[PDB]
Parts: structure tokens; sequence; C-alpha cells
């Protein structure tokens, strides 16, 4: 309908935006500061 | 629960102080101006 916006935009008449490209702000979530401790024993009670 | 104060702050929203460091103020306790002299003997009373 009206107030949509394309995308392409190939050998027509329109105004057309791309996608946001945000590929060179690309960061990693690691969180290396955290320590977790995993074990194997003997308990009283707890799902074996 | 509430008023409870974290440390690691991993990859969550939150606010969290670490530890204080307290390691560029290293002294050292060993009051040099100190001596004690020890000695054996025979005496007439005391624990063998």
């Amino acid at each position: 309908s009206q107030y949509s916006i394309q995308q392409s935009l190939g050998n027509a008449s329109g105004v057309a935006v791309s996608p946001i490209n945000a590929d060179a702000t690309l960061s990693t979530g690691v969180a290396l500061n955290s320590s977790l401790w995993a074990g194997i024993g003997v308990f009283a009670r707890g799902k074996p």
C-alpha cells in the first residue's frame, strides 16, 4: 500500500532505502570474566 | 536478595563493584628494633 518502503528499486521510478549494514561494528559477547564449576558426586537429595 | 552487591557483572544488565585492590600499599611488619635472648641451663624449678 502507501507509506510502504521498498528495497530493490530495479529499473523503475521510485525511492528505496537499503537495510542497515551494521557490519563494521561487529562485536563479540563472551564475558570472559566468568567462571563456573562442574562436578559429580553422591548426595542425599536430587534427581539422579 | 535486595541490597546485595555483586562483583562479576558478565554480559547482563546491573551494577557491581570490584573488591578493594590495596596492592600498591603493601607494607611489611617485622619490628626490627626488637631483641630477645634464648638459652639453655640447669635450674631449680621449671618444666624440663
